[PDB]
DNA sequence: AAATTTGTTTGAGTGTTGAGCAAATTT
DNA sequence: AAATTTGCTCAATGTTCAAACAAATTT
């Protein structure tokens, strides 16, 4: 079923995965706790930004460098690709 | 008088470590392993969409949990996540919050 | 009944996109 | 030396945005 997932263990020390979706609204569950009622101003930029960096790091990484291979495998644009490398200052 | 939590330290985790430790790691890193066993599986054809998959994987739980936070208040949503609230209605629309 | 929010349009600005092209770099 | 990739344009189609405003709803 699911292609993003992370792996997890039990008390029974036994590893499975667990869709990354769950590892984002527990980050989240665990941010709007800490906070009580303080306000939030740019949810969207800030879980953006914690999940746009890794993944440029990612495909960077698995293309060796290749800007055109990492942008086909993105399925967006070489320029926009070279746009975000460019935002978190990774270039 | 106030520690810095360094922005990787805002959005995190409740992970084991090598002792059996709980401990707290940031979300990136979650990404990066969710990535890792992707890529591991890729044996070994063409992927053309792994941004729209990405972000559609972390969009609906973003927009979850907002709309539980604010009640359904599509207004209050769109303002704590600094989006317009026109974009708000129509990422809702594209996973069928609504 | 007041205040807020929803649902919808409209038009401007910003963004993504392809394509193209010499220079650089990898094969 | 051939092929591929980079860096940089340009303009064109699409997205985001605030601003309305009446209808619906929540306080």
């Amino acid at each position: 079923s699911d292609v993003l997932t992370v792996s997890t263990v039990n008390s029974q020390d036994q590893v499975t995965q667990k869709p990354l979706r769950d590892s984002v609204k527990q980050a989240l569950k665990n941010y709007f706790a800490q906070l009580n009622g303080q306000d939030v101003n740019d949810l969207y930029e800030l879980v953006l930004a914690e999940v746009e960096q890794p993944l440029l790091d990612m495909v960077m990484q698995y293309t060796r460098g290749n800007q055109t291979r990492a942008a086909l495998m993105m399925g967006i644009n070489r320029g926009t690709l070279r746009k975000k490398l460019k935002k978190y200052g990774m270039n």
